[PDB]
DNA sequence: GGGAAATTCCTC
DNA sequence: GAGGAATTTCCC
């Protein structure tokens, strides 16, 4: 695992940045 | 227990 | 090279 591959997902503590239409 | 939103990895 | 699809987390 030489390439830090992060799993698809939403970081913890990530709130909505605005009005998601 | 279900729904909605944001981020990231893979294909052509 | 640029774009699309898949997976995870939080709140009621």
């Amino acid at each position: 695992v030489p390439t830090p591959k992060r799993p698809r997902g939403r970081p913890k503590g990530s709130k909505n940045k605005g009005a998601a239409k």
